[PDB]
């Protein structure tokens, strides 16, 4: 059976909710559970009302996200193919109720301060179902940190972390993110100097520059285990491929070209495309505490420029991580 909203979000948890993000198919709140920060994603399912410009997902249409979230969450505890560069999934519930006024309050504050593209979620009836995913808290997204990084050395760490994470998921799960815009890259402060990953049994380190990167939001993602493929089939979707105003929206069309609109197949080139979009963002749309005025910064910039103009000649995140000069 579904449980009441109160079972997942009792009052003290609701009272500490702060909205941190959104999309067509999800509101995301930060809160505290057992004195520990968490991020809660809430998705309306199975209901008749339009929400945020779409029909609601069915339970079946949400399973891919749940499954892929569970799989990627495993990767921090594996051995041969191991990374912390995804996000932990703690729990999944099916909840029933109208939307809690306290969530509406936090939604309102977000709308007042950052602005929303979503409908105010205030029209759901007390029979409405939602999926509630509780994740580990992964930090602040790269878009909101676009004026906050220390230098291009930090950016280099971020690219390396992302490439490694995607490589490990490629090797373990034939994973493609398929929607890795800069909202889906989280940064968190760490006092670790060196982050560790293991790819096909070989362990390596990455200088952190004080950040841990987490890749989030598996709504468009694809993977497989033992020949069973889990993905979001967008072969008939029209909107996803007619965006403009940002390279982000070319990526969707370039992915479609690479895979011939067959979304069940494995095309890890999609990870390269996203990494290219991210590198592009770092070179064009970011401001740094240290400017381009030292030999070191000139060199790292030159290297990231060389990465930008050569990376699309590689076939996967694995290929980039193993072969590209940037990571040597
Ligand atoms: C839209 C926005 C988001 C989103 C923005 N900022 C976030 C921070 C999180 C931290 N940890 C874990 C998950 C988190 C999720 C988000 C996710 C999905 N769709
Ligand atoms: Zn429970």
């Amino acid at each position: 059976g579904p449980v009441p909203f109160s079972h997942c979000l009792p009052t003290e948890k609701l009272q500490r909710c702060e909205k941190i993000g959104e999309g067509v198919f999800g509101e995301v709140f930060q809160t505290i559970a057992d004195h520990t920060p968490v991020a809660i994603k809430i998705i309306a399912i199975e209901g008749p009302d339009l929400v945020n410009g779409s029909h609601q997902k069915t339970f079946e249409e949400i399973l891919p996200e749940i499954i892929i979230s569970k799989e990627l969450s495993l990767l921090s505890g594996e051995v041969c193919n191991r990374t912390e560069g995804f996000i932990g999934l703690n729990s999944v519930h099916c909840v029933q109720g109208s939307y809690p006024p306290l969530l509406l309050k936090a939604w309102d504050h977000y709308n007042s301060t950052k602005g929303s593209a979503n409908d105010r979620p205030d029209f759901f009836k007390d029979d409405q179902l939602f999926i509630v995913l509780e994740f580990e808290f992964g930090g602040i997204d790269l878009e909101q940190m676009r004026t906050k990084l220390s230098s291009l050395a930090t950016a280099k760490s971020i690219l390396h972390q992302l490439t490694a994470s995607l490589a490990v998921a490629e090797a373990s799960l034939r994973f493609e993110h398929r929607d890795l815009h800069w909202g889906n890259v989280l940064l968190k402060k760490t006092s670790l100097k060196k982050l560790h990953y293991t790819l096909n049994g070989k362990s390596s380190t990455i200088p952190s520059c004080g950040l841990q990167v987490s890749i989030i939001d598996y709504t468009l993602s694809r993977l497989e285990r033992d020949g069973i493929v889990v993905f979001c089939d967008v072969s008939m979707d029209e909107d996803l491929f007619t965006g403009d105003g940002d390279y982000q929206f070319d990526i969707y069309r370039l992915m479609k070209k690479e895979n011939n609109n067959r979304w069940g197949e494995y095309h890890p080139y999609s990870n390269v495309l996203w990494l290219h979009y991210l590198t592009d963002k770092m070179l064009k749309q970011m401001t740094f505490k240290t400017k381009c005025n030292t030999p070191a910064m000139k060199q790292i910039k030159r290297k990231i420029q060389e990465f930008h103009r050569t990376m699309l000649n590689f076939s996967s995140a694995t290929d980039l991580l193993c072969q590209h000069s940037l990571f040597k």
